[PDB]
């Protein structure tokens, strides 16, 4: 499913500039290593008392995907509170239609039918349900964040939450010059 636009976006080449896709799902697990990093998550981020209270929840849980794509990395429950912030589905929408718009100009001249922003809806809309999904973006401060490549023209990190099937997907995308 999500494999397609992977392989799609994997180091898509643009004649000089090069996009970089990567779709990820994620179920979240309450046993393990995973419920203790979220009880020791829980009280960093409560014994410290941008996101809100309404998404309290939710940042644990994205900081569980982090530590799932870089488990060596001392991510902080206090910064990446600070560094998620939630989006809307518009939002995104305009950020995917005017960032990656060579992208879908490349698809639509590739594959007949759906354009790219319809598959990736549908792909989106399959893992974690999309009318019901929290929308948050990763905006990390220093280039030593492994979610912000040193060098890359713009870079982008997108988490899709759904509560009801703690499910979580990840989509980054970034463009980097030769």
């Amino acid at each position: 499913p999500l494999d397609r636009i992977n392989d799609f976006l994997d180091h898509l080449n643009l004649g000089e500039r090069t996009i970089k896709g990567c779709l990820e799902a994620y179920s979240c697990k309450h046993t393990g290593t995973d419920k203790r990093l979220s009880i020791s998550l829980e009280h960093e981020i409560l014994d410290y008392l941008l996101l809100s209270r309404s998404s309290r929840k939710a940042l644990i849980y994205l900081v569980l995907t982090l530590y799932h794509m870089y488990p060596d990395y001392d991510f902080s429950a206090v910064k990446a509170h600070q560094f998620f912030t939630e989006e809307s589905w518009n939002t995104f929408k305009q950020i995917f239609e005017t960032y990656m718009f060579e992208a879908s100009k490349e698809w639509s001249e590739t594959y007949g039918g759906s354009s790219l922003l319809e598959t990736l809806y549908k792909a989106l809309d399959e893992v974690v349900k999309l009318p019901e999904c929290e929308i948050y973006s990763y905006n990390p401060d220093s280039d030593s964040d492994p979610f912000l490549e040193k060098g890359a023209i713009w870079s982008f990190n997108f988490f899709f939450y759904n509560r009801k099937l703690k499910r979580v997907v990840s989509f980054r995308f970034s463009c980097l010059s030769n």
